[PDB]
């Protein structure tokens, strides 16, 4: 000053979709584009011996993993992520100069807030080591020093908000929780695009929880996803109605293939999804 | 850089208590005092033509109202609230000087963060007008200028955390939401003392929502209460087991007795609880 920014567990997601379709009210987003919206939702996904990669459509796991690793790096260079695209809308692009945004320099945004919160920015690929609050390392350090702590929290901001106002609110708050050698994670997002963003975000924060648990010597516990404005875009209603007709398949497993000691040391090759049997891809 | 820091709706609260009693795990708090704990809970209370003042014990409404008005004032003078006591623990008292804490000067704490976030402190009863971010007025202003906004958020900090670290995390995040001329509120707390704090906090934020809705010309909608570490103190188990045996009575109504234009103008006399028929008080 996304991402970001016993019954099968996926039945929660499908029930939430069905609830929004039935009971959601018309509400416009910042661009005047229509959604059906309910305020206040929550779902709990076990991370114990399974990984909540949704099965009622094929979720883009490769991009989940690559984007998370980019965020962990604290990168503000869009070209270091050139195997897909991040965050509608890009109105925050209007705040940037001519030369700097042509290079793929995004200014102090995204993972820069996870690794270097509040540091004075200069350019991408300058040395920010020891500058700002490292929220991610702080979470890991707190897990190791005081696992009972109720303040193990990291936030992410939509880059569009940073030059808008003083003390801008975050988009997502992630709280961790440790008991009996298990690490759980609760993600609160002020808004969630249920068709496109939500399945991606479940995978992203479940992956983060696996990574943090690995390096802290803990077992993954639960992932709890909590929303403010939970919404379905109007143009997604028909595909979602079809996805609701599909029966979830057992969740896959996530294996970490190497002993990794530091969060910065994970590479995409360290991870293997096993037994993933999704229904076909849905374009939204 | 608490507070803070169709089936009857109260059946959610009682079910959450029962769940923690049955399935919660032993976890210590910062003082090494034992709790039973579950991570991730949510409950929804309708504010439409009723007010969620719990009925399975008498909730201290007078103190809910007086403490909220004190917070809205941005007061850091403990004596301006001398009809009860705020926030265990008071370890943050160790950060204060001799003369200043004898006067009831608490430093930049509590409502000071709601009305004057980030302003340089001097002493209580000095003029902070126009200093820092006024989070509460900002919420009200955003409701009036852009009711679709997904960023209508105000945070509260435990005063103990403010001198502990850079960028300390909040204790509670309150998000508002407007659709169809109704104002809803979601309160996320990183931890909730289910026996003592939680019923008080439901009343406090439901009251806040009534007040904000009054001055913005909207009808109260839902109050959604979301927790991180939801816990029951061990010494409260027996009284809670008894409270679970009680059948909720219909919620009371809350009447605002005057047209009030500005948030700072509300007085305790403007409010009237009607039809409140609680079970008897439980000391915890």
């Amino acid at each position: 000053l996304e991402l970001p920014r016993p019954p099968h567990g996926e039945l929660q997601y499908l029930g939430q979709i069905q609830h929004i379709l039935r009971c959601g009210v018309r509400k416009d987003d910042r661009t005047g584009t229509g959604t059906l919206s309910v305020f206040g939702m929550q779902a709990r996904y076990s991370l114990r011996d399974e990984f909540p990669l949704l099965t009622t459509k094929r979720v883009f796991w490769k991009g989940v993993l690559e984007e998370l690793l980019w965020f962990i790096k604290g990168s503000t260079n869009a070209k270091e992520l050139s195997s897909k695209g991040v965050k509608g809308s890009r109105d925050f692009l209007d705040s940037l100069g001519f030369s700097t945004r042509e290079e793929g320099d995004l200014g102090p945004v995204y993972g820069f807030q996870w690794r270097h919160f509040g540091a004075e920015y200069r350019d991408m690929e300058s040395d920010y080591s020891g500058q700002g609050v490292d929220q991610l390392q702080r979470v890991i350090d707190t897990i190791k020093t005081n696992p009972d702590d109720r303040r193990i929290i990291m936030c992410a901001w939509n880059p569009r908000d940073l030059p808008l106002m003083a003390l801008p609110p975050c988009h997502a708050l992630c709280q961790f929780y440790v008991v009996n050698s298990e690490l759980s994670c609760q993600l609160y997002q002020r808004s969630g695009d249920m068709g496109l963003g939500v399945p991606f975000n479940i995978a992203s924060y479940a992956l983060l929880t696996y990574m943090i648990a690995h390096i802290t010597g803990l077992k993954p516990g639960d992932f709890i996803h909590t929303l403010g404005d939970a919404h379905i875009y109007l143009n997604h209603i028909e595909p979602l109605k079809i996805q609701l007709q599909r029966e979830p398949r057992p969740f896959p497993k996530l294996r970490i293939l190497r002993k990794v000691e530091k969060i910065d040391d994970f590479k995409a090759e360290d991870f293997q999804i096993e037994g993933y049997n999704p229904h076909p891809t849905i374009k939204m």
